[PDB]
């Protein structure tokens, strides 16, 4: 059940009812391809040239508040595992564990247990079916089918400098991926979540070309660990709130995704980086701040004493809309034409200057100036929370503008400083 | 005829002579693939496994001033149509309309008329040519050709979580796209514009994986509607204007594309998002503000009383160049070596400190510091508009710096406030 | 030998020991494909339809401190060469030079010498092997192999509007690319660098669809020229430094890559755009400022008199980490849990409020709040440079905040201005 509340007082809206699936860690697996080290004859010859060129190719290869975020190194974990694979005997240990089976767990020298997977055995095909020789066109066609995956994996690594994301189905098919997922050291809830959202897993994964040695091509596939699942998440949408006379504006800068997480709240300022499937919200904690849960008080009382709500101030009263989960915030200023239109695309509401809102219940589109917006048609209940625009409480003569990284308290203190000087001068001039 | 004017007074240039093609709306079409629900034998078997895996795969899938812009939901319209397709009988209505023909218009339950297109009939091939059985290698090769498009469409949807852009030729071939365009509910000028710029259409379109049901795979292709065409557009290029003594700077922040539109001007602050083909400018109104046409006065008189021109101020006098449509603005400060070189790449001009400009008439490259820039070699006429740099009119002792979201009037008022305090203190101290 | 120093006084770290490979220019080559202008029969027929559709398809196609950077036109050089190819006889001059050989140097009319390369001769295959006619399935399979490259090149150009980057192996194979590199007008050190980093070359190159005329399809491949190689580079990492009481913060804004270059320093503020292979740093001077070499003094003495070090100020004391080349800077404020954990992922250090640092020697991960970071496991020597946090030297009562584009001197002058007013008022009030 998605619900939404629009706060007329602060030109913002919160969409609730979502459930988290946060990427909190990384699981590293090792994917191997076993290789053979070596008219119809002419066709099979150039197909073998493609095989040989691909192998040497990989060998040559082997040789508003976003600014507050930290800086990670997203493939540090997989690169660390890849460095381990270059150590003496480490590849032979994997090649021995996969002689009899195609999937096995190996303990690496650095104290990390990895799943290994042999997804293609070109050694078996070339040595036992091709090295004897053609007579049959079926054999050249068959070789083209077995070789094609290696050729495409090589093409992908070649234009991506050895590191791909999302992980393609050439890197890992869906059968292989679902198989990997079922044996990961993770909870049953995690396996079910990953299996039902395999395309999101692919988008959050990396494939890291690693080593080609002892007739084994190995790459690391770095898959997300979802260590936070099924906690409540909510999306905060914000738009500029201006006077409508010489006008002053403020905007809540804390727009983004929020998810309850381990007694705090994970805040993702770039909402567009999260992926939303139905009511499940996939975000990456690398893109988050960890905030006190009192940050949510900014939605019910922006002047609350427990948390200093973030805002920016300006005098740039331009018109726009923010399309929410269940409706549309409209910031309409100056001479702009701002309307909402219904299922027959007849205008049913004309917005006055100010910040206002409509739900997707009877509205299909909103137009602000020359920009038409389609609203999301997701089912849910929207509530309009009436309130006097807080911009009305500010004296424009002492209003601090061009504040980007500001807050309620910061702005109040500047106002207090400005008023103190005026009161001091009026009394110092009257005494003189 | 492209022309350009450089304004020495404000370190900016306007390139004119372009014609608009603005994406203002969305047209939703439904693309269907009819499916069969079920040595040479071994080759045909695994090709059928690919077909079957692809089908279940899709079923698993089905289960400076940019900060002033609003926030849209770009696939709201297509997703809305896709939700309609999941309603009872809605797929059977499309499957019946396409039994006899491959393209037909269907009226959807939500009151929207859509073009539907059957681009591949795998049902017909598998049921009537493959289900009887091999003898012929031509039949296994033929099946590989018919199956390949489904396999590639599936691969594309798999790494893009069911939503692709640009729309590939696997999603829609050029014949199919040109066919679709010719029957859209659009003017003949729109059809001609789309047909002659099919690669831009592809880049502005979305493919949305929708439903697989009743032996029909359906995706929505969301194509741009160009509701503004052939109006004048112009590109504004801006660069920092600093004193050249302790130095102060300002930069016009309103750089971007401007197009006349419906009595106002659509302003696109991120010029790099628009696509330019010859003199035709493809921008998306989702990425625009709607401004009074008096915004253009900032190019002829930045102090004009009708529109408050936007600027940022600073003390960071670093050197750079802005390559324009027909030349190069050069902001050369401090000790930087700044030059322009001719067709033989001999230096023909050395820039002095300040903001200056050369046209592409005799210049192939400009170098600022260690950065070499190639200038665009588009034919056109450039005009150098002489004028005293406006930064010379500001007293640095009362110049407000670190103003990002500022304007001519805002800066003037801060200057006035600063001067008022100085005049008051000088008179209050003299009386004491 | 990579080394790193952490400056406790300024919450920053410098990673040293890297060597430059800067893209400073562009080399333009012309790549041509010679074309034929014209059950097994049914298979060969539709393969010829693909060939014909691809040809007409291309003919239709032919018809913190980043804000301080300038604006280039990255394909101006290649587009300039392409315009030359449309001039009368210019294509015939290339077609004659490639009749006997597949690679030749041609002097263009604009005074530029280009390497030309015939990578595929479909004219020879269609006219001499296909036009006589099928009997043999080998001939239809052979045609599918020769045609496939043209079909894929066309697909790539179609979804990229005629301009691709990185340059794929369909555009230029690795043999072709390595061949091109060996004959470029460049030093032997450049050839070796390009040949050993072909995947980086591909990522910095453009393919520009140019002309299809006189049975010749031609595209320009624009390859990087690395005119600065083997000079020292260093990476500056910075994180917010706040008091830990009402708190004030500053952050060094000059984070990014720095490379010695021609007596100055090339500064790349968006470090993520550079590519790092082992200790070689590939950056693009289009993404750089050219700075005095005294900018490096900010790392040893941020108050130095020779260069005015850049900082931003604020009151937003939120916690985060910056993962460096050899360790991790941790900015831990408020109630945040901040820890570092060892090879067995046991916590071995808990950070106090403030800015601190660990090396990758005994640490595998750092956690700040709900965000776990893996550190890079690159071998190297880290040095912790102790020093009193410079934020401790500022009186918070006169500290200017919300300064984004600021510097040490700018902040000092604002402080001086604020203190002057307070001292003047205290003396003017005491006299009254
Ligand atoms: C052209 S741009 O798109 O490159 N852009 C960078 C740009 C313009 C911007 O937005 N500001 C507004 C701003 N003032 C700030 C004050 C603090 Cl204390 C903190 C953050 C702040 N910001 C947001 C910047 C954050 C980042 F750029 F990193 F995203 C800003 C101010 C002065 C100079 C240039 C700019």
């Amino acid at each position: 059940n998605i619900t939404e509340e629009f706060y007329q007082s602060t030109c913002s809206a919160v969409s609730k009812g979502y459930l988290s699936a946060l990427r909190t860690g990384w699981y590293t697996s090792v994917i191997t391809i076993e290789l053979s080290n070596i008219a119809k004859v002419k066709l099979i010859k150039q197909e073998l040239d493609k095989y040989k060129n691909a192998v040497t190719e990989l060998q040559l290869l082997m040789q508003f508040l976003g600014f507050l975020l930290g800086v990670g190194s997203a493939i540090a974990s997989g690169v660390a595992v890849c460095k381990v694979l270059h150590l003496e005997g480490e590849v032979n240990k994997i090649k021995s564990a996969l002689l009899s089976t195609n999937k096995a767990v190996v303990s690496l020298s650095n104290g990390v247990s990895v799943l290994t997977f042999k997804v293609l055995d070109l050694k078996n095909y070339i040595d036992k079916q091709l090295l004897p020789i053609i007579s049959n066109i079926e054999t050249v066609i068959e070789f083209q089918q077995k070789n094609n995956r290696l050729l495409e994996i090589t093409r992908e690594f070649s234009v991506n400098a050895g590191v791909t994301t999302p992980v393609s189905t050439y890197m890992l098919t869906n059968s292989e991926l679902l198989s990997l997922i079922n044996d990961m050291p993770i909870t049953n809830d995690q396996k079910k979540l990953m299996s039902n959202n395999v395309q999101i897993v692919r988008q959050q994964s990396y494939s890291i070309m690693c080593i080609i040695k002892e007739e084994v091509l190995a790459y690391v596939v770095q898959l997300p660990l979802y260590g936070v699942i099924d906690t409540p998440c909510w999306k905060l949408h914000t738009s500029p709130l201006c006077t409508t006379n010489s006008n002053i504006c403020l905007t809540r800068t804390d727009r983004g995704w929020y998810c309850d997480n381990a007694g705090s709240v994970s805040f993702f300022p770039q909402a567009e980086t999260c992926k939303v499937q139905s009511n499940r919200v996939f975000c990456d904690t690398m893109n988050s701040l960890t905030l006190p849960s009192e940050v949510n008080l900014c939605n019910v009382d922006i002047f609350n004493p427990k948390y200093d709500c973030k805002i920016m101030t300006s005098k740039t009263d331009v018109s726009s809309s923010v399309i929410t989960s269940l409706g549309a915030i409209v910031s309409c200023y100056g001479k702009t034409k701002c309307t909402a239109s219904n299922k027959n695309r007849g205008i049913i509401k004309t917005f006055s200057n100010g910040c206002d809102y409509v739900s997707n219940k009877g509205v299909d589109t909103v137009s602000v100036g020359n920009t038409l917006y389609y609203v999301n048609k997701q089912e849910g209940k929207s509530l309009y929370v009436k309130g006097e625009p807080i911009i009305n409480f500010y004296d424009p003569l002492v209003f601090p503008s061009d504040e980007f990284d500001a807050s309620i308290s910061q702005v109040n203190e500047k106002i207090n400083q400005s008023l103190a000087f005026i009161r001091k001068s009026d009394e110092l001039l009257s005494a003189i």
